[PDB]
């Protein structure tokens, strides 16, 4: 099932997940432009909302995030592509909070602003999208990313996965930020172990180690739900930062996909890439040249990666 899981050679598409986005004309050119990559899975991500870092409500669903109907339809299309799907739901906050930074005043009581009421928020957000994973028949599941501050309470990310799996039967992953892979505690839990390995340039090769380690130890296959850099100057440095000043660089995006390839290992605890990312409206390949973000269309990464991944398979 995981064992044998195909290598994993995919984009996240769509990101936030904008009301409405997803049914645009442009969204679905930007699909099928997607699906001429050398790519066998697409991520539909999308993000509800948090009005502040320590309040458990969580607003998704319009007219915030794309619809139902609109993820089906991405869903649909991707499918009717020859992709494999991953869904992968999850928070922002309004005021620019990182969501591994999300922090609750009491432990318990569901009316209070505590984490117990927090989970209740998020665990009702992804079963209901798990029920949508199912019925539009994604592949993959994702049921959270990057929530360092959520992951010591162990024990609700158990009863949220519990119930996650009471409403879909596919592929489960949890995506934990890079530095996280070796302290997550409950791995055993999910099917895939992932992260959003955002590695610099120059730590790539003494990462590896620990990343085998992690999926030995765990008895679970590992591999990257988020991993890219933008073309900006600099980036390889820093290639979480979605922010960065600098000038666009198109070469500093293949040094850093060089980086990653030459040195990722081929052994069978790696089971591959979820690029990040492609956007839902997405630019002619001529404009490549001004853009500073982590696509990788019409970019000399792009065919970094295809060389890697017609290769692989
Ligand atoms: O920084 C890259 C990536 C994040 O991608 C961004 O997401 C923000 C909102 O969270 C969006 O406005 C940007 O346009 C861009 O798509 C994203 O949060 C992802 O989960 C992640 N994790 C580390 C780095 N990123």
């Amino acid at each position: 099932s995981a064992f044998d899981l195909g290598f994993i050679r995919g984009m996240t598409f769509g990101f936030v997940g904008q009301h409405g986005t997803w049914g645009t004309d442009e969204a679905r050119a930007s699909m099928r432009a997607l699906a001429e990559q050398p790519f066998n899975w697409v991520t539909l991500a999308f993000a509800g909302l948090m009005e502040h870092p320590g309040d458990p409500a969580i607003a998704y669903g319009p007219p915030v995030t794309v619809s139902d109907d609109e993820i089906a339809s991405m869903a649909e299309l991707a499918h009717a592509l020859g992709l494999k799907v991953c869904l992968k739901p999850t928070v922002n906050c309004r005021d620019g909070t990182w969501r591994g930074e999300i922090r609750f005043e009491k432990e318990h009581g569901p009316d209070l602003e505590s984490w117990e009421a927090w989970f209740g928020s998020y665990s009702d957000m992804m079963a209901h999208y798990a029920h949508v994973a199912k019925r539009t028949g994604c592949e993959m599941f994702c049921v959270g990313c990057e929530m360092t501050t959520a992951e010591p309470h162990e024990a609700m990310w158990r009863e949220t996965i519990a119930r996650v799996r009471t409403e879909y039967d596919g592929l489960v992953t949890y995506n934990c930020n890079h530095g996280r892979e070796e302290h997550v505690r409950f791995w055993d839990a999910v099917d895939l172990i992932s992260s959003s390995a955002y590695y610099p340039i120059d730590r790539w090769r003494d990462r590896v180690p620990v990343l085998r380690e992690v999926a030995e130890a765990h008895e679970k296959p590992l591999f990257f739900m988020e991993v890219g850099c933008p073309s900006r100057s600099g980036s390889g440095a820093c290639p979480w930062d979605y922010r960065h000043p600098g000038a666009v660089c198109l070469d500093e995006q293949a040094r850093f996909y060089e980086a990653m390839f030459a040195a990722m290992p081929d052994e069978p605890w790696f089971k591959g890439y979820m690029l990040w990312e492609w956007p839902w409206k997405l630019y002619p390949r001529e404009a490549a040249s001004e853009d500073g973000s982590y696509c990788i269309y019409g970019k000399p990464a792009e065919d970094v990666v295809a060389r890697a991944f017609s290769a692989i398979a």
